[PDB]
């Protein structure tokens, strides 16, 4: 129940402050009115790691896709539905085919609390987590797009 282009900055610092930048996380859909089931899309890249040597720390990029029904419901108070999962293979890249091999399952989502417009700007609140063996980041979305 959303059409608008939200955007802004995810910081990240895990491993003991040692990484910066993320990405964006941009949202997009339109449903309202016709059928309570839409499409949502969110493509967005994660800033962490890189090669500028010789390969000694990790190798392509996270990709996560991430989709969720539309439900208001509530007097006036949209839900949150967006699940992620993460995958690939990525981790080590510094030998004759080391990989690491550790599927796991990443816990990618944000919860639902967004407030009344007051002149013209809607900031949203969502909180994201990795569990990628153990790393931490702390992220604040700042959100300054427009409402529907």
């Amino acid at each position: 129940a959303t059409s608008t282009v939200t955007g802004g900055y995810a910081q990240s610092d895990a491993q003991g402050q040692m990484n910066k930048m993320g990405g964006f996380n941009l949202k997009y859909r339109y449903e309202e009115d016709n059928s309570p089931l839409g499409v949502i899309g969110s493509f967005t890249y994660t800033e962490k790691s890189r090669t500028a040597s010789s390969g000694d720390y990790n190798k392509n990029q996270y990709y996560g896709i991430t989709a969720g029904p539309a439900y208001r419901i509530n007097d006036w108070a949209s839900i949150y539905g967006v699940v992620g999962v993460g995958y690939g293979k990525f981790q080590t890249t510094e030998y004759p085919t080391y990989k690491n091999d550790t599927s796991d399952y990443g816990f990618s989502y944000g919860a639902g609390l967004q407030f009344n417009p007051m002149e013209n700007v809607a900031l949203d609140f969502s909180y994201e987590q990795s569990r990628i063996r153990s790393v931490d980041v702390g992220t604040w979305i700042a959100g300054v797009g427009y409402r529907f």
